[PDB]
């Protein structure tokens, strides 16, 4: 019970420092050996930070439309006391350049681990809408 | 440099079992509540072993011509004793409808956890080509 | 004969708050646990009030431009002294974007239930046109 | 707990008496009042039973390859001790006229009364996939 | 109330003679005079019996496939004791050349008159699905 | 011979109101029960005056530019003293939103009644162009 | 009265003997300086009879399948005692290669004298469809 | 001889009354039931003047631009001493609405009868090109 | 008179001899000099019989189907005693692979010189519809 | 060798007047009669000087732009004292509406009499691209 | 005069040589040197023999089905008493896969030199058509 | 060695004046009667200095944005000591429209002779590329 | 001089070994840590023998049909005694599906080294043409 | 260990020239004989500077915006002391022309050489994305 609702709360305060376009916070939850399946990377594993740094500096820092963001279904995993993962379904809703609200889905799993009494993400897999929105 | 190893060497008997169709090892290494995300789902989130049952009893345990399997570039998080991640691209190489020989390409995260001294896997996340392949 | 003509009255006055985009009338007709299937939603099953909010928000709110509705055959079941169900075609009639009139079709399933004498809608399912009018 | 398992019950053996063909199963579990709303109907509320029985005579009796099905995500409302209402997602796999292997998804609703102690369907909305599978 | 019940009886009795090829009752049905517009006769109004006459012969007596079909919404006008006028939505169920189901609609409108103590149809018009089935 | 004509003349005074936008002398000619088939209305019946008081509102009683009507080849049926139908083919000419000049077709059923010792329309059905001309 | 009908005898006997494929009738009804406009000329002027007997030598007199043809709306002009035109619309309903009933119209005027006390046909001018059904 | 040149001189008359938008002269040269096969009229029969009346007041007696008209091939039969039928190819030379030069061809048939020691036209078709070019 | 009808004397017996595939009567017909513009030789001047002779052997000689031919409105200039121009409209009827009649146009301007007493073509030029047709 | 030459040079003189858009020098080469095949006069032949001069009128004495012409393999017959025929390939370099230049080909034949001593054109034919260049 | 007319009698003979698949005749017509421009080449200068030798072993040795060859307008430099050059136009007479006859185009450039008294090609460049002729 | 130098000498010398647009330093390299094949001549063979000035004079005189050319692979036939032939293929690197950078590639054979003791073009070929750049 | 044409003759074997399927000869050129970029792999780099080894089991030991292979331009550096580096262009000519020969280009990059005095391959790169044929 | 990481910093080093537009230190880094393989040479193998200049010039000295790349999974080959191979996956994150972020990915294999004590690039091939970003 108490334990599946923390994954649940730093999984919602990491998906806030990206709509806040926060990087500084977003890279203290972050292990900094990180790795990434994305439909940006174009079918390759990426690791690390300064792939995402680009969407932070030139996209998601500068951006201040409304966007509503909701968390489908989630399936948590625990595995002993210091890992944990978890499965969703995101709905993102959002304007488009005409106006017009718009909706877009996709499916992603996240791997939380417990260093230093910390839980830090350590890989991160996305498939369907990009996270760039078709605006 | 050796826990790493074991994680590789269960995740190609796991690949195996399905070129082979056999369900009864199949069943062995996968957790009675594993979860799935893959290309045949639909964007759903599948728990359990019967929406796999399908594809062993209509396809895998009746197809027999050759196909040949690399795993790319593998990448192993080890999460203390009991845990571990392991993400990699998979090319596959199959013979098509007028016998000639094709090529495919996907990207695959795979969760394992320790129960009871067994390796047992508990999460899969799937992108790129469908697992029937199109001869 | 008169129970049936008060379900036909509450149906009425929920699409009217909808119309005028008065979002705390239209939260007094919902239960805060009703679900939804609309075309909106991509084939998922929503929940509570907060994916609604934003169309009342960013557009219902805002729009001011006439429109007319017409509710064709609706089938009423009671199934009791505290419940109801209706079904029925809805026509809408609306400008363009150019400024000409246009025609849209749906077809809307409403489940009501009478907790504390007062009825109050906990299950909806839409189909054919969207709720935003391709203007 | 208890009261809503018996929903799924009920739900779970209409549509096995689908599968296998069993009119005469089929129609101990409808009311004879009963109206639908699905992709075959063309955007017309049907009602009784003479409109399924056509697909149960030329098609469902007369069929016998494998299909399976799962049902997603099944919320249920009790709305006193008489009436009820579920709504999920269902998942077909079925093999196609080459004899490939296929999946298909629809959102459904269900709307059930307990005349005489015995439950019995009063209402059905469906959208998605039609019900004869694209083989 | 009773005297609506007989236009809706004189007009299941015409429909049926046209599904059995039934030309000898059919022109029993028609005033000699009658009139007619349908998507067959490209945008002119027909008179008389020789226009349909030719569907008889052709196919409508020579075809035997099984086919259903479905009055909705019927509306009745009464005019006096010697006319009136029907409106409704045809649904028409059949089997294709593959042998599939199949489902078309079509809109109706038919006059009646009443010489001589017998109902008598006088003007007829047809919109949507052509009557020659796309099999 | 004269009682066809005044059919004839009630038809001709009722295309006019239309042309005109005068709602208020199109609303003594109809009954207020009338039903009607045309192309707007997506293949529903519609009931009543309300659905085509939006186009008196919102486009006829605003457009101005210059209209021809054409009614040929109509047939009437004189059905005792107090019932009779027309039916007749529509030619328009307008003015399109370039300035040249078009033309469209329709085929029309008018149903009218003889109330009260004044002939007022109880149903119509219309086939071909829309009601609304593509300038 | 009587003047008018015999052209439209006249016409109906020239029609036939173009249905029977009877080339030897046919020639007893046309001026030998006999001038045409018709589709498959291309948009030149013919003039004569031998342009029309390859049609009767290679198809008319050679196909035997069932052919029913409708003369619509005939007007005739009266120009003195010894001179006729006669203009109407023609359906044509015909089989096609795969066996179904299928229709076509064209528009027809001919201009008739009288010459030693017989009617022959002088010129001849055809819109819409090709004499040559696309069976 | 000299009769076929008044029935030239008559018809190029005709021509260019069209050509001025010279209503009021046009007017003098048809016979009050004058009927009509052409383009604009979709397939119909039309009768009388005021169909071409619009064409007259909304752009012929507006444009001004230049245009030039050939008569190619006229064949003139003579049927006694008070009709006359005119057949021939027309083309037509204009300036498009980006000022360069264009060609068209339309097919012509008239037919003329001698009232009152004045010729009048009775009957007109036309195939080809519509009398509107497309500028 | 006389000397423009030998002219369409010679050149209908030129037609014949391709007609018949007479290569031996044909080459007593043409200048051993001849020159050519056809569609078939890609817009280059031909000289001689050899392009033609190909024409003979490999197709016109071999075909044995029912074809036939129509000269309109031939233009004869006369240049003296020794030299002719002849210019006309050719309209060609013939059966197709499926045993259909079809029709196509040609335009066709040929140069006549009189050596030794006996007219010989010295030059060709054709427009419009290949030589060979499209069966 | 000398009598080829002059009918190269009233060619190029008539090319040169048609360039220059000098009608009345054009009307001096020509033949009251004259008779042309070309591409603007859609497979028809054109008889006379009255359809050339709306181009001179229109467009030939209203440009200005550079333009270059190239007479490739002129072949010349001679027949007799009196009567040429040359037949040749031009080419027309030209600059379109963006300013660029470009290239087109046609095939040309003319026809040359020598009445009181002057070189008049008789015939023409001309085949591949229109007079107008396409700019 | 005489010197021109030997170059065009051994471009005719290595023409012919080519026809008949003859490639020991050919090998003796062009230096061992040989370089070559060609469509089958993909925009390569090509070098030696073996490149050509494979379509004359797998084709043109094999086929046997009529050809014709036109050299149309050949330009001859001579570049004093050892060294020519010679470019023509060339069209292809044959029989395609249906057996109906076709025409293709290509542009030739050849480079002729005189070693030991004897002629032979060092160069050659085309143009348009393939050498193999799309059947 | 030294010889072939000074043929690519004069070919560089040649392709620059070109480029500069110096038609008077173009003019005295190219013999007067000098041949061409090129993309720009229709696949015509072109003779003298007139078809090429137009381009001097309405494009590359006019024109100034940056050109590089690369000549590759350039191969040298030499003759006797009077006559030489050069092939290469042809690199254009050019600024678009947009000011974009573009490559387009060209096959070119030249042909030179030694009059007077100075190096001049007798005749060229080109394939590939245009020699107007798609700016 | 003699270095770079031993680099020649062991591409050449390689080449050639692939070409008769000879597997057991490649396996002794290429190093066991060999590296690849290819048109088959999909934008990854392969490592090793087993990817290549699939193509020699499943088509090239099996196929048999004639195929010429052409070097062109082939460069060489020379990186010490034991080092080199090889780039050149590649043709193939083959026979399709047919029977008809065609033409097929690559570029090749490939690099050597000297161990224990035998040259090994160490990497490969191919750009174009995939090296299983289009038949 | 040590000797793969200096042909790292060399080539990112070569890169960084390449982003700044730093043709002075990039010409310090390539061998004056340097050979390529690249998107923008059309299959040709270039050799020098000369063609990398013009990029240089006309486009990567001017742009400005920023521009992100990574380096995926090096494979370093070491040929002795003085030789190396290094090949990759390269990803380039830029600035489109709306100034949305942008993803491409390429190919690279890099040959280099140690004279006098630096190290110098001697030959590369590149595959996938050309080097300008389609913004």
């Amino acid at each position: 019970d108490a334990r599946k609702q923390e994954i649940i709360k730093t999984t919602e305060q990491l998906i806030e420092a990206v709509n806040n376009g926060d990087f500084e916070a977003y890279a203290k939850i972050c292990d900094p050996g990180l790795t990434s399946f994305e439909p940006e990377a174009l079918g390759n594993l990426v690791e690390g930070m300064d792939f995402h740094r680009f969407y932070f500096e030139n996209l998601l820092a500068k951006n201040s439309k409304p966007i509503h963001t909701t968390i489908l279904n989630p399936h948590v995993h625990v595995i002993g006391e210091d890992a944990a993962c978890i499965a969703y379904i995101r709905l993102t809703q959002y304007i488009d350049g005409q106006g017009r609200p718009r909706t877009s889905q996709s499916e992603e799993t996240r791997v939380w681990h417990r260093p230093d009494g910390k839980w830090q993400n350590v890989h991160f897999h996305c498939s369907g809408a990009p996270v760039a929105p078709l605006q």
